[PDB]
């Protein structure tokens, strides 16, 4: 499933990503748009041989089990195939432990480099929330 921005917003909000743990709306909008192109089937392997899943692009070293990355952790305790669904839930979920890492969106290195410090505000700008 490849979302509509208004529509992944509209998402996102109904799963409380609004503001969570301080990060408005906008920026995980923005963060998908740059991580995955709003594409829930979107993957990308990694060099440490860790592969990245879903609309948020979620490692697979830490966060989900692939079977194929080995000595890594499942701390959202999912197969990263779950990440791929149309349904964002598990995504959604999962990104929401990550932020809370201590470390915040700074997670997601698109996100550090393209929409922190950026008007993300422009990214649900014109929806109906
Ligand atoms: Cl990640």
């Amino acid at each position: 499933k490849v979302f509509g921005r208004c529509e992944l917003a509209a998402a996102m909000k109904r799963h409380g990503l609004d503001n969570y743990r301080g990060y408005s709306l906008g920026n995980w909008v923005c963060a998908a748009k740059f991580e995955s192109n709003f594409n829930t089937q979107a993957t990308n392997r990694n060099t440490d041989g860790s592969t990245d899943y879903g609309i948020l692009q979620i490692n697979s070293r830490w966060w989900c089990n692939d079977g194929r990355t080995p000595g890594s952790r499942n701390l959202c305790n999912i197969p990263c195939s779950a990440l791929l669904s149309s349904d964002i839930t598990a995504s959604v979920n999962c990104a929401k432990k990550i932020v809370s890492d201590g470390n915040g969106m700074n997670a997601w290195v698109a996100w550090r480099n393209r929409c922190k410090g950026t008007d993300v505000q422009a990214w649900i700008r014109g929806c109906r929330l």
